[PDB]
């Protein structure tokens, strides 16, 4: 019985999540992580302040809009900051530069500003944390490392709420992690009635309200995970490897500039999710059996957009991309 | 993937009119989802809201009410039976008294407990002025009895069923009607009458369109049917239950008044039977002589403070007559 306090033992130490946040997890691991955070970010502002803020989504990928879709729907105040498929003719791929949009952001109050660090169906990620929201101290960071949470070393210091769970629109099914700052929690007590009832900022259902989450406390399965990260150099060297990995399959795909697509920008690249395409689309099975045959498996792309998707995970072996990227050349030479 | 369902529609002839589904959460997640999607189905029917009514019979049908209110569900009571007796639970007002709030208001639902389990409160029957009034879906919490009590099914909306965190399983039989009115809301109208809107992980007609679902308990669940099922089904067990009730209030009752049971007769329940001793003094040895005999499980509930019997569908007649003679014996010995 309580594996938990060992386990979230092991996150304050893999993370260095400093006294200032508290790690508290929740059944969910989807759609249950946008609605809660919403409601529960936007009654935090009006315990800290008196007033409600619109809260601000930068939306680079298919779970940024969904968070931010829900928003809406709940009728939580919140605007598009930027839409990056506006920014390259409705397709995903861009992450458009700061100076187009942060001056949308400074100055102005927000109750918080989404991102979601790694696009998983996209393979957009975010090269770093906007600067203008890092200096800004009225505004607090919500973020989705949903994909990167044990593979990217960050600065617990800087965001109001980490998310990550899947990146799936899965059930209740699974689980959120979640690190929060303990200002927003007491933030989140220190408001209700009128204030919460007359603004018409609506109210988390109590199953979702983060501070009774807290004091309300088949999980050991992640703290052994916490365990093998750690020892074996922890996030830093999980991301060391991810970056490798990700460095070699790309190299393959651009030396074969000539058979297949990169459809992402450089600089917005996902190291866990490496998306790509054929220039001709009639050797999609024959690549994906070949594939096949080489025990090479899970590269069709979500049977939406399509293509070809490689996913990078912490359990994977430098040589067993450097198989894929055998593969990747072999291929394009033979065709 | 079992299909447990088929044995639940087996065990309480479910109608085809009625869709059985499963959530997970128990507790409060079965008040807020219930709450915020039967409103939207109220738009859904109809252009505007109508406040939800609830028959406050005890603690928990007293907790949906609330948590409604918190949410600005349009809700209102339309009783509290604390209110006729000395703001203590135990009684259910006589229809007469409240027949006419149901049938002269626009509602739209209304929310019963079958059996509240903290102070033995159970109705004895669905009431008549709910049933014949065709305006008034009716929503009704079975948890302790959904498998010990024989209904009928096309009478409810919405039957629930779970316990008394996000930790367990709430089950779900609901009109097909109400599903398709909570699909048929514009989301648009909402905002403007001002219902609040349902997370989409606990949105009715989601949950249905596929699950995923916390399971591997979920075999366990049919494991429970079949059983009951072959026992001679609901029947057979609500008459098993009603034996073990009668024996032991007959041994409270037919003391020289050692004891005291606070439930009017009329609304007794057959699961949780809530006693009391005269002269207080003695309860510390009431439990003592109690595990003497090996009856254990028979504290109060930290709040009410006297005695509680849970009787389940494990508890065998033998087990409750042994109970029966420590009542009978410890009156006589204490006279």
């Amino acid at each position: 019985t309580k594996v938990i306090e060992d386990s979230k033992k092991h996150l304050i130490e893999l993370l260095n999540i400093p006294d200032t946040h508290e790690v508290f997890y929740l059944q969910g691991g989807g759609t249950t992580g946008f609605s809660s955070v919403a409601t529960n970010l936007a009654a935090a502002y009006v315990g800290k302040h008196g007033k409600i803020a619109p809260a601000g989504y930068l939306v680079t990928g298919s779970w940024s809009q969904k968070s931010f879709e829900e928003a809406k729907r709940l009728h939580v105040p919140a605007e598009v900051i930027f839409n990056a498929k506006d920014y390259n003719n409705g397709k995903f791929g861009k992450i458009p530069d700061e100076s187009l949009w942060e001056d949308k952001i400074k100055g102005k109050a927000f109750s918080y500003v989404y991102l979601c660090e790694n696009e998983t169906v996209h393979g957009v990620e975010w090269p770093e944390l906007p600067k203008c929201l890092v200096n800004d101290p009225n505004i607090e960071i919500v973020a989705d490392l949903s994909s990167d949470i044990l593979s990217r070393k960050i600065d617990v210091s800087q965001y109001g709420v980490i998310m990550a769970g899947a990146q799936k629109n899965i059930g209740l099914a699974g689980l959120t992690l979640y690190i929060i700052k303990k200002s927003i929690l007491k933030n989140i007590s220190g408001a209700s009635d009128e204030t919460l009832h007359e603004l018409g900022v609506p109210i988390t259902p109590i199953a979702f309200d983060y501070p009774t989450v807290v004091k309300n406390n088949t999980l050991h399965v992640m703290d052994l995970v916490f365990q093998h990260i750690l020892k074996k150099g922890g996030v830093e060297a999980q991301q060391a490897e991810n970056e490798e990995k990700a460095k070699i399959l790309y190299e393959a795909l651009d030396a074969n500039s000539d058979f297949y697509n990169v459809p992402v920008d450089p600089k917005c690249r996902s190291k866990m999710n490496v998306v790509f395409t054929l220039k001709k689309d009639g050797l999609d099975d024959q690549f994906l059996k070949e594939a096949a045959a080489r025990h090479l498996t899970g590269l069709k792309g979500h049977r939406s957009v399509g293509g070809f998707r490689a996913s990078i995970y912490n359990a994977l072996s430098v040589k067993a991309v450097q198989n894929l990227v055998d593969f990747i050349k072999e291929f394009a030479e033979k065709n």
